[PDB]
């Protein structure tokens, strides 16, 4: 029996009791990625151009990620990557969920179609104060789910729950996601190593000697290949489902690293974790930050556990 | 007034004074691309999966470029990168021209979502003997038209005739390609370059050189950003669309380099040169190799000129 | 708040306080329905004609809500008009519903583009028996919800359970209906009378007489127009969103009627009901008759409660 | 071999030796049809209803005819149901073709979901003039191609030329029409008849006598069946392929009928010629009126040729 997304989610919500909240929270989003998926592959373009006589991408995601979110009646704070403040949803929208986003990243790559996608983490909100942006501020280790679209050369939707990494597959022609890929565990060790050399003048020493490890292997093994598409959840998938590392370590153009905490590095350490591999800013595990900004940037390095390690421990002798 | 590509091809065919025969070419190829991109996206595989009880993409994709080829009564010798000999098309359905493409590209890529195209080249058939393999043994710059299309964030269908580069955008809703950019001009200088990195230790000595270069600039200018999605035709079009370079140089593994001369170099080459870039195996230009075989490899740098060019002194001064 | 129909399905379910059985139910058939609306709409067509190289409609439909039924989880016996017998699910696959449908009605019309539609009815399973086929032979006083979609210009859920009857319209850009009329109520008396009269020689003498009303008005008010697709999911639709009248009485060709009691005038019946309509055979409702056989037939005439009623007058005159 | 639109329309182009004029017209036509029918079936619409936060069809629908047909340089005057004037083309924009068409008939519809379509005629100008209304008031007899799209169950183009008539179903996933009924020919004698009878009191006396024929055939012969749907380009399709007649003779309501002369009656009086029909008023053939004005009406009795002679011999007899 096929398993469309709509089934997975509800039977999950009927497994673990729930009041539906969540699961009509998880059906939203679920909405919302399926409009940006039709937006960003230029239905209607056509339109724009004049065939008709007669808003950017981005801008139109973060919409409908927003209005989406809000009818679903579960949230009561949302972070966006395209909002300076935290969103407090309205009363009479209100629910338990805190949910932490990027409506569309790698857009610096839209004009040259790269692989862009939607990274999500949800909190459920614990304390009993007038939902506030400190609710938005919890350590990523305290997801309920968490996940990515991403838009290549198909669109998949990775979801990582308490148990378990699942990808479904979107078919465009029926508007439905079909589970391809279930309980999705990276490999201990992969063969692909991703980073911006370009900054290879900034990077720390560990970095530095990882690098040359991977394309000098010092026990004369098989060199590692390279690949980076320069969008993180095209990056971070191809690791998930091939195995490998992923890095975005501090640089002198960005000390605290570039990737953003909240909706971004978080969401992305979860779906590792549960998938059997480890995400790093290099001296803590970025799951146990507690942010103190929305917009906070953390350095982060992930992906297969033997190849994270390895790292760590080039870190750790550079005491 | 909004530009189809079907109007494009018309209208180029008109202003030619062609017989339509190459126009019926250019239409089928664009027939063909629709139906990749459609299957590359996943339309309907909920039927795989079993929504109603009850082929590989890369196998479809030729099938559907080989079918559509022959129904444009416009070719006579194919070359895919698919199949070990030329396709002899039969008389009754036989034309002018000889195409060499391939079908699609980047597929050590479909399980990652990764962005991939396909690649086409067009020959005119000048020879009066009956039609064989050596007629796809002309070099390059005999090219008619050559292009691709990429299947990425969106659908882009790049074309290069003699008169210059256009893209035309893929609107989905309708299926039809919107002319987006009119002759294209890559920018003389970039800052980025694409190259997989892994093979630090096969490199020759000018790669090695310019890969330092781009690091650390000796004449401290900004270190050029890196990039390697692993797709190329997603790399050429970034190239070609944000300048820059990209380069897939010999290595030990592939001595001849990897790419393949008549249906991936070549017609990159050929939109790079009418796009102001260049295309250079690092010795010669690419488009003058006089190919020997159907599926003979070649090295491969290309580019922004500025940047072709501060390689090629490298090599050049390697003596 | 623009709202889906998963979202009013999860809301309602959530409402009833249900164990979300069968909110999976209807998640599954509204799955089910856009399978078929794409089917119908004939993407992928060019594959069966030969693009590539290298299932008739209705059966394919059949096929999907069988199978997307079963996938539900929620149902034990089917009812198909497509099917001999009902379909007993299997145990490990067994819920608590019961449910009658017709996959794709009026495809004597597909051949000339007809509008098409599904019709669906759903009952609560009661007896404590092993399920069979009667289980199915419920008077449809006891529908639990029952609907259909259309396929005409476009693509329409018409979803009518015990609070009323909602309309959705299918944006096939994201596979999403849209709720757009909410708790629709059919006007008391129409302009439009909806029968084939090829019949005339057929006909009861109350069908006669009420036809030559709508023409010729014996109080010299305006003349009913005449409006006969010959899709029963499609008339009735007209029916429903502007009222008057739809007939389909015995005639010797077809003594009983035509129309199929469990999966077209039942659910039929229950949306007009709901919508504050009249649903009857001439001598009683057709909610109220006890089937005996799963493809038992009865006549109905049903829409506008004044119009059927001036017609039940008619009836009952000819004592 | 497979045949979409745009190879079956330059074919016919390279056989007629046109200077690609006319294939011009035809492929915008056919981009035309295609952006109404993903109007008409709705997609997008959730961002009408507020998916994101933040035109009526046959607007829209006119609007991408006139701006389409603009687009191909080959027309120099438009009629469209939808003007009350003539439009005539901007010189720089001037080509030799004049397009009759009608861009949504059928919308008293489209809150029914009623099956609609789109009706064109085209003729060549001839006067050396300048471009006026009186080059589209050419009998329909001067045709050079005429059809419709249908949005029903699928979307269909029916393209009628001097050489027969051919049906081309749109396959949405690609967005091409797959050539399907070749050569066309209605059958000479239905079993259909297809009239608004709520007129019956208005009906002139050959009419009345035809409708009593098949419902009571006086040679006691099977009484034909009735259709109406209420669309002209449904009901005529629906001839075409099935045979029979479609009948609007003249009321009090409309004592020139309704249809249009130009934009309706004319193209469906052309395509059933081809096909082997008949179109009359009751008193000519419907191609041979000279109009007078762009939206003149006509009486129309038009499909199988056996039956619009036996109305056509009703007409006759009653001297
Ligand atoms: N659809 C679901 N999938 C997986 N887990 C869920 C789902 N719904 C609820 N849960 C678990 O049950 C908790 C409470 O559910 P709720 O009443 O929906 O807020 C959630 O925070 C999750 O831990
Ligand atoms: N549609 C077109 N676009 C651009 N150039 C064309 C086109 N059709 C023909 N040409 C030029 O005219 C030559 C002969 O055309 P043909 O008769 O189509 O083989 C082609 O090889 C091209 O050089
Ligand atoms: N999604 C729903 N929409 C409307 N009514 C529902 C829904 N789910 C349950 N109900 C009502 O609650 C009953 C029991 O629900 P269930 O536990 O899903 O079988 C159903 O038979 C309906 O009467
Ligand atoms: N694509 C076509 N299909 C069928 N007939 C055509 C076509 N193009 C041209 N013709 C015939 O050739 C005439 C002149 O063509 P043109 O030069 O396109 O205006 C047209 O009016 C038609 O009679
Ligand atoms: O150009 P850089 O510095 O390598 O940045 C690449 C990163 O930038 C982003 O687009 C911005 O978030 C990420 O998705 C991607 O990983
Ligand atoms: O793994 P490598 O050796 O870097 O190869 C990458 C190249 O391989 C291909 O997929 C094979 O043609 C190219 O599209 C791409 O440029
Ligand atoms: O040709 P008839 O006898 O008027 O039948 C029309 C009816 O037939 C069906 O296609 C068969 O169920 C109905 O949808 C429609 O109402
Ligand atoms: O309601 P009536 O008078 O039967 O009109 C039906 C006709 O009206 C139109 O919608 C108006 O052109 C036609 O398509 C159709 O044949
Ligand atoms: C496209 C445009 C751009 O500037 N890049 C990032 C280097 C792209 O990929
Ligand atoms: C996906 C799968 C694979 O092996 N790679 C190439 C390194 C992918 O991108
Ligand atoms: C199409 C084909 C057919 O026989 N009819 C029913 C009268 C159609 O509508
Ligand atoms: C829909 C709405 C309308 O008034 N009718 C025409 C009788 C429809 O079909
Ligand atoms: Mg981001
Ligand atoms: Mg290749
Ligand atoms: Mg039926
Ligand atoms: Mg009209």
């Amino acid at each position: 029996n096929i398993v469309t997304l709509t089934r997975f989610v509800m039977e999950e919500g009927r497994k673990a009791r729930g009041t539906g909240e969540m699961t009509q929270l998880l059906n939203s989003l679920c909405t919302a990625v399926k409009a940006i998926s039709t937006a960003v592959r230029k239905a209607g373009i056509a339109h724009l151009y004049g065939i008709a006589g007669s808003k950017k991408l981005d801008v139109l995601s973060n919409d409908l990620v927003i209005n989406v979110l809000k009818s679903s009646f579960a949230t009561c704070v949302l972070v966006s990557e395209e909002d300076k403040n935290a969103i407090i949803v309205e009363p009479e929208k209100r629910g338990k969920y805190v949910v932490c986003f990027d409506p569309l990243d790698g857009s610096s790559n839209i004009d040259c179609l790269v692989s862009i996608g939607t990274i999500f983490g949800i909190y459920r909100k614990n304390s009993t104060d007038e939902p506030s942006e400190k609710d938005a501020l919890q350590p990523g280790r305290n997801l309920v789910a968490a996940g990515y679209a991403l838009y290549g050369s198909a669109t998949m939707l990775v979801l990582a729950m308490v148990n378990g990494v699942n990808c479904f597959m979107l078919d465009p022609a029926i508007g439905e996601f079909i589970l391809v890929d279930r309980d999705v565990k990276i490999k201990k060790k992969g063969s692909i190593y991703s980073i911006n050399e370009g900054y290879a003048k900034e990077f720390d020493p560990a970095i530095t000697e990882y690098i040359q490890r991977k394309k000098f292997p010092p026990d004369n093994s098989a060199p590692y290949g390279a690949r980076y598409v320069g969008s993180m959840v095209a990056d971070v998938h191809r690791t998930l489902v091939y195995g490998g590392i992923f890095m975005y370590p501090a640089n002198k153009k960005s000390p605290k690293g570039k990737l953003r905490l909240l909706y971004e590095c978080n969401p992305m350490a979860y779906v590792m974790e549960k998938a059997g591999g480890l995400a790093t800013t290099g001296k803590e595990a970025v799951l146990d930050i507690v942010p103190t900004d929305i917009h906070q940037r953390a350095p982060i390095i992930l992906g297969s556990p033997e190849d994270v390690t390895e790292l760590l421990e080039i870190y750790q002798k550079h005491a």
